[PDB]
C-alpha cells in the first residue's frame, strides 16, 4: 500500500508513534516519506547484504529475519515480510523498539538528513488528528 500523508499519520498515531520517545508524529511521517515514499512494499538492499523493509525501511541486519542476511539479529522478532504489509502495525511496533535502542530516530538515515531539525509538524498539516 502506498499511503497518503494524512492516512499514514492517522495510522501511525493509532499504532502509537505520536510523541513516541519524544518524537512528534510529523517526525515519523516525514521519515516514512523519505524512507519509502509512504510505500509499505518498499525494499532496498544495503551493501552489507542486509535489506531495508517497509514504510519505515527497517533493516534486516538488526530488526527482522529475511532469510538472507547471515549473522544478523532479529530484535523485533518478525519476518521482514511482516514489515511490507499494508497494515503497518508490525512496522510501527518495530520502529518503537528501534527508536528506544539508544540512537533515537538517527536509526533512520532519511530522518537524520531530511527531517531532523526541520519543520516536521508540517507533515501532519491538515490531518484530522
Ligand atoms: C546503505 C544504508 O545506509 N542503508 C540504510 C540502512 O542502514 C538503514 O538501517 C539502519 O541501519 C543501521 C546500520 O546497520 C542500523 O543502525 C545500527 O543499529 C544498531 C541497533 O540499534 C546500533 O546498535 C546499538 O547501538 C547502541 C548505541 O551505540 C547501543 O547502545 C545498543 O546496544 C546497540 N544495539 C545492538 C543490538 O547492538 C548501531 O549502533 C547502529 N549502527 C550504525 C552504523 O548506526 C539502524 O538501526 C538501521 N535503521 C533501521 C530503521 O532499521 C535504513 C533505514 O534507515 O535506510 C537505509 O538507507
Ligand atoms: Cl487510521
Ligand atoms: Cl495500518
Ligand atoms: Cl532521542
Ligand atoms: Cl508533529
Ligand atoms: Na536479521
Amino acid at each position: 500500500k502506498v499511503f497518503g500523508r494524512c492516512e499514514l499519520a492517522a495510522a501511525m498515531k493509532r499504532h502509537g508513534l505520536d510523541n513516541y520517545r519524544g518524537y512528534s508524529l510529523g517526525n515519523w511521517v516525514c521519515a516514512a516519506k523519505f524512507e519509502s515514499n509512504f510505500n509499505t512494499q518498499a525494499t532496498n538492499r544495503n551493501t552489507d547484504g542486509s535489506t531495508d523493509y517497509g514504510i519505515l525501511q527497517i533493516n534486516s541486519r538488526w530488526w527482522c529475519n529475511d532469510g538472507r542476511t547471515p549473522g544478523s539479529r532479529n530484535l523485533c522478532n518478525i519476518p521482514c515480510s511482516a514489515l511490507l504489509s499494508s497494515d503497518i502495525t508490525a512496522s510501527v511496533n518495530c520502529a518503537k523498539k528501534i527508536v528506544s535502542d539508544g540512537n533515537g530516530m538517527n536509526a533512520w538515515v532519511a530522518w537524520r538528513n531530511r527531517c531532523k531539525g526541520t519543520d516536521v509538524q508540517a507533515w501532519i498539516r491538515g490531518c484530522r488528528l
